[PDB]
This record gives C-alpha cells, structure tokens and sequence, in this order.
C-alpha cells in the first residue's frame, strides 16, 4: 500500500517530513529579489488593511510571473504570499465592502501558481498553517517561544496563537505518522511487541498533541477570532455575499466558487481514522476538502486505504495489551475531534450568538 523509500522510511514522494509531518520543513521566508513587491504587501497587511490602503496598492501592482520559482518551497512561500493578499482584497476591512474581481496582476500569477501545485486558488491550510511559520532560533527546538508566523491580517487577530498552535499539533502528530510504517511490517511479520509499541507510540503522540491543542485558549481570544480572523478564512462558495464566487480577471472569464477554511483540511483527522478504521451531503463535503490538501498528502492517503485493518488484525488476536493500545490510540482521535467541537463552540457558535 505505502510506497516506501526504503526499508525505514516512507516515500519521499508523498511529502511527509519525519520531523514535521504534514507541515512544509523549514519554510522558505524570503523570495527572490523580483518579488519585492509582492512580500512588501504580504509583510505589511495589517496596516494597508487598517489604513485602507491594500486595495489600491494591489491595484497598483505591475505583472510578476511566477518562471522565477523554481522549487518547491518557494511556490508554496509565494501562494502564501499571494493567498494572504487575496484574501485581504477581497474581504477588506471585513465590513460587507467585497470585492468581486481580483486584479489580473495578482490573480493570474496566483492561479497559475495554485495550477503547478494543484491547489485551488484561495488560502487553505497548507499555506496559512503548514507553510506560515519559522523558527526565531535555529538551534533551539520546535516551541511556540522558538517559533513565529510568516504572515499575519490584522494586528490583534490572533493569527500567531491560532496558526502556531495548529502547526504544533500537526509537529505533535509527526511523531506518531512515522510508526505507521512499522505498524504494517508488524502486522506482516506476525511481530506481537512491534506492534503494541507503534501502538502506544502513536497513542502517546496524540495525546500529546491534544495537550498542545489545549494552548489555543491562551493565545487566542474568542471575539477577535470570531469578529476579525475569521473574516480572512472565509471563501466565496455557498456565500451570499459572493453568491456566484470570485472573477480571477485574466485567468477565467466567469466567476468560480472555492470554500474557505474548513477542520477538514487537516490531513491528521483522516490519517488516523483510516489507520484505526474507524472513518453523504457530509462525505461529499469531507472529500471535497481533501481536494484542498497538497496532492502529495491526498496519495498518502489513499495508499493507506490500500492497506489491511489494523482494527481487525488487532481484535483476532485474543490480545488485551495490543487492543488496549489500539483502544488508547482511538481514544486519542475521538479526544482531538471533541476538542475541535468545543473550540467551534467556544469561538464561533458562542460569538455569533451574541
Ligand atoms: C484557509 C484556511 C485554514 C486555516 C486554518 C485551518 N485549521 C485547521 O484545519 O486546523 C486543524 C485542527 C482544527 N483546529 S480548530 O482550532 O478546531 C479550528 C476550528 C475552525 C477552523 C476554521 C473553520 C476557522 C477554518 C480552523 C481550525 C486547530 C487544529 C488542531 C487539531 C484539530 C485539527 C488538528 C490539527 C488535528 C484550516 C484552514
């Protein structure tokens, strides 16, 4: 099921780091010198938003083509970069005053960017998390004090409790994304104490990563999440305010609709349901947003699909430790997907109420 690079480790084909998962490793921060002017506006947003000034300077913006990104990291940097803009332009201040055309010098580079990464042309998770961050210290470790975003949308939006503590549970479930191959072999080669360990392990690391997702209260407050960053994550499919989507002057000739942020673009979620085996107007909506992952990350998930039921194998085996850790590892999940519910709760349907 799972290519493998070699007899350890996954395929580097699918883009999973060991050390960061799903997160982009060690972000590029600055783009070639031929970008200035796109990084100006994305380091700056918060006082051409406040000032009023971002729409026209993006109206001012000469044509930039994206020839000069020649790896990885530096496409996804720029459709940050240019997500980030797009996302300022469109909503503005945040106020009902849109914008229903993005200027073809923004939306052309954006939209042929989001064609060579095939991801649709609006922010998602990969770019305002996964790509979104750096470590203040390179010799010091993976923690909010050693860690900072690249870019934010309003002074006092949150956007640094919100994106890094995120990122941080993704860095936390890392630990357990690299036991899955031993999961397998352990299965294959009938390997009793393999098994359990990976179990355990994986068990342990989302655990883990529930009590780094518990930081988000401390550096996000709920009106300013629910009145300021939200606005910013919002997309134009199924929006009144957008009704027929947005017009990317210069790339298509009508309107196209592309959701906001959803929990779903997380790979985390679907990785460990499927693992544990344990996963529609709701199933067309789910794999809708598995669209809005890197390709690399839909492959990965689909190739442990391929797999057999660790659940099952697990339940055979007349073994209490083996289901105990599988138990544990479930737990975990259903903990984590709890967590996500109380935080919709507490930042969105608890604000909107009032
Ligand atoms: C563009 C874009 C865009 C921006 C941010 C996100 N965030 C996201 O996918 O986070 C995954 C989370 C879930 N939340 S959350 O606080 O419950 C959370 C709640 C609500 C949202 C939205 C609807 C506002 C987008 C996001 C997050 C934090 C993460 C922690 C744990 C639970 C999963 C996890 C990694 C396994 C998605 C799209």
């Amino acid at each position: 099921g799972i290519q493998m690079e070699n007899s350890w480790t996954i395929s580097k084909e699918y883009h999973i780091d060991e050390e960061v998962g799903f997160a982009l490793p060690n972000p590029q921060e600055n783009l070639p010198d031929f970008y200035n002017d796109w990084m100006f506006i994305a380091k700056h947003l918060p006082d051409l938003i406040e000032s009023g000034q971002l729409r026209e300077r993006v109206e001012k913006l000469n044509m930039l083509s994206i020839d000069h990104l020649t790896d990885h990291k530096s496409q996804r940097l720029a459709r940050l970069v240019l997500g980030c803009i797009t996302m300022a332009y469109v909503w503005g201040k945040g106020h009902g005053d849109v914008r229903k055309v993005l200027p073809r010098n923004i939306a052309v580079p954006y939209c042929q960017l989001s064609k060579k990464l095939e991801l649709p042309p609006i922010l998602v998770y990969a770019d305002c998390v996964l790509a979104n961050w750096k470590k203040k210290d390179p010799n010091k470790p993976l923690t909010y004090e050693n860690m900072d975003v690249l870019f934010s949308f309003r002074d006092g939006d949150c956007s640094k409790g919100f994106f890094l503590v995120s990122l941080l549970v993704e860095i936390a479930a890392a630990s357990a994304i690299k036991v899955i191959p031993t999961v397998f072999k352990a299965m294959q080669m009938q390997e009793r104490d393999t098994l359990l360990k990976a179990l355990l392990e994986i068990a342990s690391c989302l655990e883990k990563a529930l009590q780094v997702f518990h930081q988000i209260h401390d550096h996000v407050n709920p009106k300013a999440f629910f009145s300021v960053l939200r606005i910013y994550l919002s997309g134009w499919k199924g929006n009144p305010q957008l009704s027929d989507g947005l017009v990317y002057e210069g790339f298509w000739e009508d309107p196209k609709e592309f959701a906001g942020g959803s929990a779903g673009q997380s790979s985390v979620f679907q990785c460990f349901d499927v693992l544990l085996g344990i996963q529609g107007h709701a199933a067309q909506f789910l794999q809708d947003m598995r669209r809005y992952m890197p390709p690399a990350h839909r492959n990965f998930l689909c190739s442990l699909e391929s797999n057999p039921s660790v659940r099952e194998f697990v339940l055979s085996k007349g073994d209490a430790g083996l289901r105990e850790a599988y138990d544990a590892c479930v737990k975990a999940l259903v903990s984590l997907r709890s967590y996500h519910l109380q935080i919709v709760t507490k930042y969105i349907l608890i604000p909107a109420s009032q």
